[PDB]
């Protein structure tokens, strides 16, 4: 387990909100406090392509990142598992993401729906979502190390 904190390419700074959803907004230097901090593991996946598959939990939580069909279209969601049993090497398929790197910046595309990313939007306080890399979304991001 690897801990980070994630930026989006415009500089826009990850937190949690409630009803377990992850928002992007512009934080400052002083509020760095408020960022959720990730826990980053390799999962036994599958062939290259620049890509090294991963689970992204919340550290110190027994919540992880997930991608699921719903409303007919492939959606990212926070996922309570029994705290026993993960992680794990062997996570459901749902719970891994392909690790791209490009220049410096890192893309997450979900293992279960090949070509949909982990987005972020223009506007602020919007909610993260799985993303087909559609105009103004937002698919990059700058890892750091915690």
């Amino acid at each position: 387990q690897l801990h980070y904190r994630l930026r989006d390419e415009q500089q826009k700074s990850l937190v949690l909100s409630d009803p377990y959803e992850l928002k992007a907004l512009h934080l400052n230097g002083q509020n760095i406090n408020q960022q959720v901090i990730f826990s980053m593991s390799f999962v036994q996946g599958e062939p290259s392509n620049d890509k090294i598959p991963v689970a992204l939990g919340l550290k110190g939580k027994n919540l992880y990142l997930s991608c699921v069909m719903k409303d007919g279209t492939p959606t990212l969601q926070l996922e309570s598992v029994d705290p026993k049993q993960y992680p794990k090497k062997k996570m459901e398929k749902r719970f891994v993401f392909n690790k791209i790197e490009v220049k410096s910046k890192v893309e997450f595309e979900s293992a279960e729906f090949p070509n949909w990313y982990i987005s972020t939007s223009q506007a602020e306080h919007k909610p993260v979502f799985l993303g087909n890399n559609s105009g103004q979304d937002i698919i990059d991001f700058t890892m750091e190390s915690v």
